[PDB]
């Protein structure tokens, strides 16, 4: 479970959002994106994985499962690369209530910024330090610390 | 502190390279830049500290200092902002070695990707991932994690 992550593609503005999400912590990490490409989606999980011990990404669609270049970038990483689909089906209510908890916290911040990005910038940090009495920061270091020892 | 980090900005193929390094571990980000505005600056802080518990900046030199946008995203992000000077002289040399280190890892996987940016997060991989026995990824999430017990 440390290992493993899951992407997820919102919109708003026109634009869309890119997240990858630590399972077992709720931790996150997001981008702005014009659309989703492979290309885009490649580039964001070589980022992810320099920063956090990625093992498995279980991806956001067919189209990312499928594409060459994101199979490239997971190779080149030493990611297992995973389709999305929930087994337990728990799981699609689970990614919207996380996209519509994101969208709120957006909407908190988004007149303090001109640009979409830095929202989404803000609403991370804000989501990431929340206390749930520990933060999604918080958990995330400590279940990746624990595997290591 | 397991909160401190050092900003660095080091050039490339006509580009600017911005660099965060946590000061205990080794473990870096980095982004491709066009060029090192305040904008920038604030807009990659914002990112690290929504990522990792940024307690302290010792920035990179005395217009991101200045910068009020720097300060404005500081103050938002609950970040000390403070100067980069090395009353330890030893920390100019050190900040040298790891922009030639950074630069050697990026020139052996310039080929394996069109854009500057790319080589830069495979090279943020390859550093944070690197033992010598453990990696700079291992020591950040331990040392934060030992600060959070
Ligand atoms: O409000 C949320 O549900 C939320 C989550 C929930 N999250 C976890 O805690 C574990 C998990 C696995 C898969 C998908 C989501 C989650 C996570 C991140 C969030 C959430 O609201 C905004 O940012
Ligand atoms: O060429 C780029 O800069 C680039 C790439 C390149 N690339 C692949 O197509 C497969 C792969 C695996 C590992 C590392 C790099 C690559 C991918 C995504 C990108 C690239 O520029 C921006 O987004
Ligand atoms: O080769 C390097 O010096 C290097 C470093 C050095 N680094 C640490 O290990 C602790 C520290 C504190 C302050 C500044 C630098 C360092 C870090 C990151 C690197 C390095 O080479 C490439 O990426
Ligand atoms: O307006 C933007 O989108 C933007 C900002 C905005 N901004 C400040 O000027 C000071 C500050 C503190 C906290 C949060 C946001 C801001 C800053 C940097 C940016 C911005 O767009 C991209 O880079
Ligand atoms: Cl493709
Ligand atoms: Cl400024």
């Amino acid at each position: 479970s440390p290992g493993i992550w899951q992407l997820d593609c919102t919109h708003l503005e026109g634009k869309v959002i890119l997240v990858a999400v630590h399972v077992a912590s709720g931790y996150i990490e997001a981008e702005v994106i014009p659309a989703e490409t492979g290309q885009e989606t490649a580039y964001f999980l070589l980022k992810l994985a320099g920063r956090w011990p990625v093992k498995t990404v279980h991806t956001d669609n067919g189209s990312n499962f499928t594409s060459t270049t994101v199979k490239a970038a997971c190779w080149w990483a030493g990611i297992k690369q995973e389709d999305g689909i929930p087994y337990n089906p728990q799981s699609q209510g689970v990614i919207e209530s996380m996209n519509k908890e994101l969208k709120k916290i957006i909407g908190q911040v988004r007149d303090q910024a001109e640009h979409l990005k830095t929202a989404v910038q803000m609403a991370v940090f804000i989501h990431n330090h929340k206390r749930k009495g520990y933060s999604a920061g918080e958990r995330i270091v400590d279940i990746i610390a624990t595997d290591i020892q």
